[PDB]
């Protein structure tokens, strides 16, 4: 988030969200042996409920950007000012 509010410091979110592509790898290669009911489920399900707000954040700024991915070539943006390069005084973009 910190690094999302701000420009110039792209590398370090980068790195950061491999760092995390990483973590997610091994709680799945730590759930590749798992049952229906299978403790290692369990014990990742608890830590989830006790992580609560942080994945909650993970997953709302995930949310935030794939929505942005899917409205920028919904309805209207990609042709809003169809004159050169991507034109947008923010202001249209905000209301739509």
């Amino acid at each position: 988030m910190k690094l999302s509010q701000d420009s110039s410091q792209i590398e370090l979110l980068k790195e950061l969200m491999d760092l995390q592509k990483d973590m997610v790898v091994m709680l799945l290669s730590m759930l590749e042996g798992n049952v229906v009911n299978g403790t290692i489920g369990k014990q990742m399900v608890d830590m989830l409920v006790e992580s609560s707000n942080n994945v909650e954040m993970i997953l709302k700024f995930f949310d935030m950007f794939l929505k942005l991915k899917d409205l920028t070539s919904s309805d209207t943006f990609k042709e809003y000012d169809p004159d050169g390069k991507g034109v947008i005084s923010k202001r249209d973009f905000h209301k739509a």
